[PDB]
């Protein structure tokens, strides 16, 4: 469909692309955290550690907002 | 552009919607990388600790591939 001046289809159109993009991101968040929370890592002058019992809170909320805010932008469009 | 059943127009479209998505994702990743790379943070049973001097890599590289991955899906669709 179109909200203006932008029209987006993979079709039946706007809902279906956006819904797929929303899922693919949410899945990427969960995986990236899961491996990260196992992970402790250093390469060159950069070093990164994540450790958990369970609750992947900081990155997942921030990225989920960022994608959802893009979704609100894509649908305003 | 259209590849199909998909057609995506913001108008003028093609390179422009896609360029804009690469740009905002890149900026988002840099913001997370600087603030976090100073950070050490614990909330609930989940704790994430990040240290920098030069470089941004693991987080950076996976995020950049995700930008690419959407780009390829769009090019294809």
């Amino acid at each position: 469909v179109s909200r203006t001046p932008m029209k987006v289809k993979v079709g039946p159109s706007s809902v279906w692309f956006v819904s797929l993009f929303i899922g693919l991101m949410l899945i990427g968040l969960i995986w990236l955290m899961v491996f990260q929370l196992a992970a402790i890592g250093s390469q060159a002058p950069t070093a990164l550690n994540w450790m958990a019992q369970l609750g992947p809170w900081n990155y997942a909320i921030a990225f989920a907002f960022m994608i959802t805010g893009l979704l609100l932008t894509m649908r305003w469009h």
